[PDB]
């Protein structure tokens, strides 16, 4: 199959500006009598609720990063039939379709996920949806939790017990840090440590479901043979909800609010639930009126006009903001360029101005800047600055971005400046 | 401190054109009268027959790629460093009026101790008409050669002018070497460390050299004497030979023309003459095929513009003979050899075409490539042939090009 692990799933996008919701299933077999039985793309026009389907499973063109799906109907131009296309951009989670743009001929989608990578590395062993949108057509998106590599640790205030779980995907056991996941059984999505004993209680199987127009719930399953033998005749199952906090606070940690018959159900109060445009913006400010917290960043990008995060290997220079870059990378358009030590011919952009996302969710505020040059694997470059509150840092208050590391083609730096104090 | 492998040696240089032959060492303690004690330089003029000095190593200055030596002579001397993968010998470049200027390819050069070896020796000499006896081209990185005998319970294996380096080896049986051994004896899966290197390498004989190394014995320390010997005449390539096994005392001929004079070898352009090489070659034909000729890799392709030939499109913005683009990312080139920087050399039948002077890796080492052509009366396109890419080795890249052109 093309992008096999897409297929499992009928996937949801939706172009806000028109009120359209479309269904997407790579593979056609979506089923929704009334849009074609191998419509690959299916279009709902919400006012006139109607179903319209723009793409077909059966009149589909692959390329690496491109799939292009025909239809029979014919646009209002002679000659046009309608049609859908989605670019496909290696990602590190299985992502989402992202509505980009139609017009009466043609709509467009871009999405960035494992499944379009070139190097499998990068691919779970089950990865689910992990998103939903609401009534009001708002994107509730989880996939900023799910963790490529480790686990999160849920409270349950037992001593004789301790339970992880990822997010809408397995816990990667094999090449993880902490010598206490390495132990759970491969797949396993939720994983309960007894005693030195380590069992494996669930498994993802249906994508994330929106349940009170406002709160998420995901469920692992663990159905069949092999039951531990102190869930009494019952399968495993957890069931995580997550919760948007009415108003903003300190992110928390995911807490067992039950556990009988090994049927866990946990709770996650994390700003993460709540819709997108609510914990980002595509300029170096938030607001209190959409985002509940006011942020500008601008004044960052005020010796020289970019800043130079030194590293073992590459120089990073990271003019923020429309900040003006070095002149040695005054050659591409970059908003965080990475020069070779040794070399100071290989530049390497790992961060289009362009490309920017601020987020402020659970006290943490992030800057992301991606669409950076791609890496043998497919992933295009991304910097990610972790903005922390200091009233007294250096520059008049403003600081500099501190180089701490990178993973897989991400790039992660440390920001201490006053502006970044909610 | 600055190369400290290259100063328990007296190394040599000279300018044939002027007919004078200079000592060079690192950390002035060479011992010639005429030069002084604290000569770093010293020239012997062989016309006038006389010594001065043009480098004090006292009067020095250092840098990771530069060596300057200067005097109180109304003048001074320059080597530059270049990684190198083996430890080889520092070439003359030339001497303006005031200045002797050298070059000096070398494994002391390198940001990398990974391409050190343990231990390594001078692996030439110049002889009495000061033409050079390199062996340099026969040192192995990886691995070791297997020495032709009898004994069917035991294997010979040694490197030269250095340490077996066991760990990459690609044999399995060199694997089982003690590190830091220059002879190795395998026998019953019992590797032995037979001899290791002292000192470099010995001209005995106008067609002879010896490298001598030093550690079943009864009490008989173990020692390797090894004999290369240039043949009167051309002829395919001979495994060295075991001539003697006595008490752990292995004495080892080797006949290659690597041992003849180094002239007789090679040529910094695209034909060798009968006359100086005793082999009429000329690759030239070659540069007017695209006037370029591409060669296929996993993940970079390789454009090959030899002899004077024109270079790819998308090599424009360079000088490279041989040029290397990444196919995921068809803005990053690397040149990997240049037009100016060309050796055709021909030794134990093999013909060898090498371009260095490329960009360097992260090592220090410039990339250069070399293409090994064998010879192909029927090769495709009027005999002409193509190079076909065959490997990388920390950026050396190899190439096979058969063809007519290459039949001696
Ligand atoms: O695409 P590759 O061959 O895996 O190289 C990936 C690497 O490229 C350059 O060296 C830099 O951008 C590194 O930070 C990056 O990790
Ligand atoms: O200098 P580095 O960082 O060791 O990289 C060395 C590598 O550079 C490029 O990717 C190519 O030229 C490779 O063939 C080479 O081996
Ligand atoms: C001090 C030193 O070691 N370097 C000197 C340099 O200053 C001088 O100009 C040169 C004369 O050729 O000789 C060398
Ligand atoms: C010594 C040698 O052969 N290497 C040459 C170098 O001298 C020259 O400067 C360069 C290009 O100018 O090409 C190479
Ligand atoms: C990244 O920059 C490109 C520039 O062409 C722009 O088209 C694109 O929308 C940006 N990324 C996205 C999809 O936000």
């Amino acid at each position: 199959a093309e992008f096999p692990e897409l297929c499992s799933y009928t996937w949801e996008a939706v172009d806000t500006k028109n009120n359209m919701l479309y269904k997407i299933n790579i593979c056609g077999n979506m089923g929704v009598a009334q849009c074609g039985p191998s419509s690959a793309v299916c279009m709902h026009d919400l006012k006139t609720d109607s179903f319209h389907s723009v793409g077909d499973s059966l009149l589909k063109t692959a390329s690496r990063s491109l799939l292009e799906f025909n239809t029979t109907v014919n646009c209002k131009q002679q000659n046009h039939k309608i049609q859908s296309s989605i670019t496909f951009l290696c990602g590190k989670t299985l992502g989402t379709p992202e509505f980009v743009t139609a017009t009466d001929c043609v709509h467009y989608f871009e999405w960035r996920t494992t499944a379009a990578c070139k190097k499998n590395i990068f691919k779970a062993n089950k990865e689910v949806p992990c998103y939903a949108f609401d009534r009001e057509l708002k994107k509730h998106d989880l996939n900023p939790l799910i963790k490529t590599s480790g686990a999160y640790l849920v409270d349950d205030s037992d001593p004789d017990t301790s339970l992880f779980i990822n997010v809408c995907r397995d816990i990667e056991v094999l090449r993880a840090s902490s010598p206490q996941v390495r132990v759970c059984p491969t797949g396993a999505a939720a994983c309960l440590v007894r005693g030195d004993r380590a069992f494996d209680v669930g498994r993802p199987q249906e994508g994330l479901k929106l349940v009170s127009n406002d709160r998420l719930v995901l469920s692992y399953v663990k159905e069949g043979a092999g039951q531990p033998d102190f869930c009494d005749g019952h399968s495993p199952a957890v069931t995580i909800t997550f919760v948007c906090p009415s108003e903003r606070r300190e992110g928390t940690i995911p807490k067992l609010t039950a556990k009988s018959n090994c049927r866990f159900e946990i709770e996650w109060v994390t700003e993460y639930a709540c819709h997108r445009d609510y914990l980002e913006s595509r300029s170096c400010s938030l607001s209190s009126a959409q985002h509940d917290v006011a942020v500008d960043l601008q004044p960052l990008s005020r010796d020289s006009l970019f800043y130079t995060s030194e590293a073992d290997e590459y120089t990073y220079y990271l003019s923020i903001c429309g900040g003006s870059q070095a002149p040695i990378c005054n050659k591409k358009d970059a908003a965080v360029c990475q020069v070779k030590k040794a070399d100071s011919t290989q530049v390497k952009v790992a961060g289009r101005p362009q490309n920017l996302t601020l987020r402020y969710s659970d006290g943490d505020l992030t800057l992301i800047y991606f669409g950076g040059e791609e890496c043998s694997s497919g992933f295009q470059r991304m910097s990610v600055i972790n903005f922390e509150c200091n009233q007294t840092a250096g520059n008049n208050g403003r600081g500099a971005p501190v180089f701490t590391g990178e993973v897989d083609c991400t790039y992660f730096f440390t920001w201490d400046t006053k502006y970044a104090c909610v």
